[PDB]
């Protein structure tokens, strides 16, 4: 029996609840380290086994102790409660770094020479490419090219969306170039220079992933993994996805890095040449590579995605022709890494009005409204109030939460002002932090019952109760899809489906494109932004 709250903080000018297991009302208090209270209130229902306390009206900042029933925590309201743990997050990038050294001074114990550094081997053939830098996707060392573009892409929003909050975090600015690039795009432009190097000269078309045949043990050191690095084949999703990243990158840098806008945004026009001179073929794994396949059967979202950025990048019309019936299919409209279609959709809305038909522009804005009233009658349905049902707990369900919640928020950007989409980000938030049913705080390095034992393998080599602090990891996943949490979690409710263990990588694992999200959300909760 306790309290379930933010357990890395409130926002002095934020919304702040707690949760309980109960059975009627209770009274509650906030009190000093001394003791005194400064706040009281009554819990109130909202379903399930759950009561809430709502104690926003307390607007000075300390650490107070929460005390309801015979029950006590300690909150902490702050100013900028998620600075820290906003930095942290975008810090995960930059210790996800492949090829270069991580010195001790940025990194800690988890500094390490430059990994990796071999020519991969184009698959199929005897040829040799140089595929150096950018991010481990995940526990795992491989590069991926299709959930690179959503990490890229949720880094640029956040920079376009808040740059004043991140401009208040630091990433490891002394293993990045001078002059330095305001910190989402200083960590983001590592990640751009690598996908550059994926692209195939001969074609435009892009390499599908750099991974070693197999998966190293869970132990491997970044360094000591010198397995041969092969280069999966050209993919349709690689290409589009490609395209679309490089031509938002195109946008953003051009004030910033004149040679990588305009490198990205050729790269950009002949990845899209390639997409129209072939076939919408699905990737799968060729036979003897065994790592993440980041496949997909659906491809018309990511010929939108590329589109519709396109469109944006160039303020062409011409665009509009071919993004306009895909607008117009019954396409998901969602952030990824597999269904893409909502990052074209906010491409398309943030083009100038004079490019676009209007009437088709209408009706994908009403639309993305639609799609927001659905997801806020899920929020009030929900005990913690997030925009989730039991079925929505699967693999990476911290990241389904966090795109929701990104979608209110991107849409507050053109003119689809949804009153549910702070409250949102706050639940998200909190539910992130340890507002939920395990009272499990979804990052390394915080709260007070962190993640400690991530399935992450330079976690694990180093110190398998005190890993890299600020990784999201994946959540809890209704599916049981690994041998830990078949054994451990059958017949839990959806929310309970998670195991802090270094073995359950389907409910434990840590992604870039699980980080970026968080970035963007947690960034938006920091820019407090009313009349
Ligand atoms: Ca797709
Ligand atoms: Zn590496």
């Amino acid at each position: 029996k306790s309290i379930f709250y933010n357990q890395v903080g409130y926002l002095i000018s934020g919304d702040k609840r707690f949760w309980i297991q109960a059975h009627e009302p209770q009274p509650f208090a906030l009190r000093t380290p001394e003791g005194q209270a400064v706040f009281a209130g009554m819990t109130k229902p909202v379903g399930g086994n759950w009561y809430v306390g709502d104690f926003t009206a307390l607007r000075v900042p300390g650490t107070y102790t929460l005390t309801v029933g015979t029950l006590e925590a300690r909150v902490v309201i702050h100013r900028r409660a998620y600075r820290d743990v906003l930095e942290a997050m975008l810090r995960f990038f930059d210790y996800q770094l492949c090829g270069v050294v991580l010195p001790e001074d940025e990194a800690g114990p988890w500094a390490h020479g430059a990994c990796h550094t071999s020519d991969a081997k184009v698959f199929g053939t005897e040829r040799a490419l140089a595929c150096p830098g950018g991010w481990h996707d995940a526990g795992d060392y491989g590069k991926y090219t299709v959930p690179a573009a959503k990490a890229v892409a949720d880094l640029l929003l956040a920079h376009e969306y808040f740059p004043a909050a991140l401009a208040h975090v630091r990433p490891m600015r002394s293993v990045h170039r001078a002059p330095h690039l305001p910190p989402a795009l200083e960590v983001a432009r590592e990640e751009i220079a690598w996908l550059l190097t994926m692209q195939d000269p001969a074609t435009g078309g892009v390499y599908h992933k750099v991974t070693t045949p197999s998966f190293p043990p869970l132990d491997t050191r970044p360094e000591d993994d010198d397995a041969p690095l092969v280069l999966s084949p050209i993919s349709y999703a690689a290409t589009a996805t490609f395209c679309a990243a490089m031509a938002h990158a195109a946008l953003v840098y051009r004030p910033f890095d004149p040679a990588l806008s305009s490198c990205c945004a050729d790269a950009a026009r002949r990845a899209y040449a390639w997409l129209g001179a072939h076939e919408m073929q699905p990737f799968h794994n060729p036979d003897g590579i065994l790592t993440g396949e980041y496949g997909d059967a659906e491809l018309r979202d990511e010929l939108l995605w590329a589109s519709c950025a396109l469109l944006r990048m160039t303020g062409d019309s011409a665009w509009a022709r071919v993004c306009e019936p895909l607008l117009d299919l019954d396409l998901p409209w969602e952030l990824g890494w597999a269904d893409v279609a909502l990052y074209g959709v906010m491409d398309y809305l943030r083009t100038p009005r004079a490019a676009v038909s209007d009437d088709v522009r209408n009706k994908v804005k009403s639309r993305l409204l639609r799609e927001l009233d659905a997801l806020a009658a899920m929020a009030e349905s929900h005990p913690f109030g997030i925009p989730m049902r039991d079925d929505d707990f699967i693999w990476g369900s911290n990241m389904v939460l966090l795109n929701r919640a990104m979608a209110f928020l991107l849409a507050e950007g053109v003119g689809v002002l949804h009153p549910a989409a702070h409250t949102v980000a706050q639940r998200a938030a909190d539910y992130l932090f340890g507002a939920n049913p395990l009272g499990q705080c979804y990052v390394t390095g915080f709260g007070q019952r962190p993640v400690r034992h991530p399935h992450h393998r330079p976690s694990v080599a180093d110190d398998v109760d005190h890993p890299v602090p600020g990784m999201v990891v994946g959540g809890p996943n209704r599916h049981l899809q690994d041998e830990i949490a078949r054994a451990q979690l059958a017949g839990r409710p959806a929310m309970e489906a998670y195991i802090d263990h270094q073995d359950s990588y389907s409910t434990n694992e840590v992604a870039v494109y699980w980080n970026s999200p968080a970035v963007f959300v947690i960034a938006a909760l920091l820019e407090a932004r009313g009349r």
